[PDB]
DNA sequence: AATAATCTGATTAC
DNA sequence: TGTAATCAGATTAT
């Protein structure tokens, strides 16, 4: 059993897309700042970027 | 580029983690979350620990074979 | 130099 | 769906 899929809101997604434009590989401080800003865990942020790098590469 | 500092597990947390690994190498979300409570580690660190644990297991086996 | 953290590439599951 | 979650495998780097 997997954790239940997070459903990112559009305001959350906008914050993450803007950060992605600054860097596709944010460091720990940047990922934690974002998590705090979006009420998400650094882990979900890390996974969003991982998947967002995938799609872009694909 | 800064990464998260290495987390250091206590002998107590390490014992709890390995005994869980012995019961199960692919702990579901509930298990990992339970483990997190017991040990006081975040579940994110637990998932990473199991990942690295399964990899130590695989490397040892290939090595000795 | 052992292993926590990060990445990609495939894949699952919803 | 498209995409969030997971995994193995490889690697970085404390």
């Amino acid at each position: 059993q997997r954790r239940s899929r997070t459903t990112f809101s559009a305001s959350q997604l906008d914050e993450l897309e803007r950060a992605f434009e600054r860097t596709q590989y944010p460091d720990i401080y940047t990922r934690e700042e974002l998590a705090q800003r979006t009420n998400l865990t650094e882990a979900r942020i890390q996974v969003w970027f991982q998947n967002r790098r995938a799609r872009l590469r694909k």
